[PDB]
């Protein structure tokens, strides 16, 4: 079920997902519209679910991972699509072979350098390019 805030806009929630405490290499996952882009993994927040519950799901059935969350980064509108996402810091300590994504539509996860991530995301995804911005 899609949530939304009193203005209208979808409620989502996202992950940084690091590879180390170091915050030096972070993992995006594939367009399932587009799978030659990246994105960063997160989706929709269900109803009366908390936003950080909601990235680890997210990040869970897109990417694969679990790890230890760590602190919002802040929370991020998208104007042209209507979206407004929260955006958690995970630290990723579980990798998973076989996970929802991968099974139900072949969505691919990838490491990047950080300053990597914000070039391939700046195109098409400017306002995730900004989620590192710090
Ligand atoms: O959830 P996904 O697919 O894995 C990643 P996304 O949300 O960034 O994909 C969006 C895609 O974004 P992208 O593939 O760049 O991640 C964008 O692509 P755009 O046309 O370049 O804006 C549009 O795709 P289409 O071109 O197929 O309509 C969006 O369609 P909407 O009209 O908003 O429904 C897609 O939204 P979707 O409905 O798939 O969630």
């Amino acid at each position: 079920t899609r949530t939304y805030d009193g203005d209208g806009y979808k409620k989502r929630a996202a992950c940084l997902c690091f590879r180390s405490e170091s915050e030096e290499e972070v993992l995006l996952v594939s367009s399932s519209r587009h799978p030659d882009r990246w994105i960063v993994p997160g989706g929709g927040m269900e109803p009366e679910e908390e936003p950080s519950v909601a990235a680890v799901r997210e990040v869970c059935e897109e990417a694969g991972v679990k790890g230890t969350l760590g602190r919002l980064v802040g929370i991020f509108e998208n104007q042209e699509r209507k979206h407004r996402t929260y955006v958690y810091v995970l630290i990723v300590t579980e990798v998973l072979e076989d996970w929802e994504d991968s099974v139900n539509i072949g969505r691919k996860r990838e490491w990047f350098k950080i300053e990597d991530a914000i070039k391939v995301l700046q195109y098409h995804k400017p306002v995730q390019a900004s989620y590192f911005e710090t």
